[PDB]
């Protein structure tokens, strides 16, 4: 990866402008432990990260090397270069046109809604980048809409490997509350917690709603699971109504992926290489 200098990087970012690229600044959004910055290198667009002590962010920060230097995939954000400037520390990336499915599935900024089809060829890109760190002996441990991001054609990029762990149990229990597995939010450290974060992933997929929504019924997207296996309401019922291509079988399909990743039982789920067999299977 490219060594840049911290001068080299100022410049690019319009002196790091915090103002949205919208306004006419270089913010593009926020992380855990930083800012994202749109920069311009030999006229070349890249995504900028400036990055709890100066000797504990050093660590968090050389873990994002570290794995993505053992990880590329075409289904993985490739990183292009750092800034070593000991206290200011910088990350660069590969620019993604489209961002997060996060902010695609809302419809942020005025974006057209992502059609099934779609949808479908993000779920099948989303699962081999997990495959493909699996069979790499890694951990993700943060599988969630806002950390698979979307580049010029919609090809999924998993993102984020700033709590990625290679190949168990932990006191310091991170992730994202409402994608984690039950065993995860006791400090398990298990590839089989990843596939629980991703059958959330795959519900927003589906319904087109957050993972979390505090002024909503169910509050935790992962419970209409117990809904629609208690017949209180149906998969239809919970469809993303901003689709017009969406067909019964195919829904069922994924729901049912979703459901078997959804188990309580980390053990009982299935692994990766039987989600990307069965996400194959349904545009088969
Ligand atoms: C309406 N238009 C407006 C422009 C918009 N847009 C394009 C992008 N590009 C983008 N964003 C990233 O992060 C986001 C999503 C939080 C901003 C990002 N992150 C990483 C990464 O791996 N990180 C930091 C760990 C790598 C590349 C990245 N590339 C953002 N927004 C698409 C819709």
């Amino acid at each position: 990866f490219h060594s840049f200098s911290f001068y080299e990087l100022k410049n690019v970012t319009n002196n790091f402008d915090e103002r949205p690229i919208s306004v006419g600044g270089n913010k593009m959004g926020e992380g855990g432990f930083g800012v994202v910055y749109k920069g311009y290198v030999n006229n070349t667009t890249v995504a900028v990260k400036k990055l709890i002590t100066t000797e504990e962010l050093k660590q968090q920060f050389d873990q994002e090397i570290k794995v993505m230097a053992k990880c590329q995939h075409e289904n993985l954000v490739e990183l292009l270069g750092f800034s070593s400037d000991g206290d200011d520390l910088c990350l660069v990336y590969v620019y993604m046109p489209n961002g997060s499915l996060l902010d695609r599935l809302s419809c942020l900024d005025g974006t057209p809604p992502l059609s099934w089809h779609m949808r479908c060829k993000i779920a099948q890109g989303a699962a081999n980048g997990i495959n493909f760190l699996h069979e790499n002996h890694h951990i993700h441990r943060d599988i969630k809409s806002a950390n698979i991001l979307l580049d010029e054609a919609f090809t999924a990029k998993i993102s984020d490997f700033g709590l990625a762990r290679a190949s168990v149990m932990t006191s310091r229990i991170v992730g994202t509350t409402a994608y984690m597995a039950p065993e995860a939010l006791r400090g398990e450290i298990t590839p089989k917690s990843d596939i629980y974060s991703f059958g959330v992933v795959l519900l927003e997929i589906i319904t087109g709603l957050p993972a979390v929504d505090e002024h909503r019924e169910p509050q935790l997207l992962l419970d209409i699971k117990e809904e629609i296996e208690d017949e209180e309401k149906t998969i239809e019922d919970y469809i993303d109504k901003k689709m017009n291509d969406a067909d019964s079988t195919s829904v069922e399909a994924m729901y049912s992926v979703a459901s078997q990743c959804l188990h309580e039982k980390k053990n009982k789920r299935p692994d990766i290489k039987k989600v990307q067999q069965l996400l194959q299977e349904m545009t088969a």
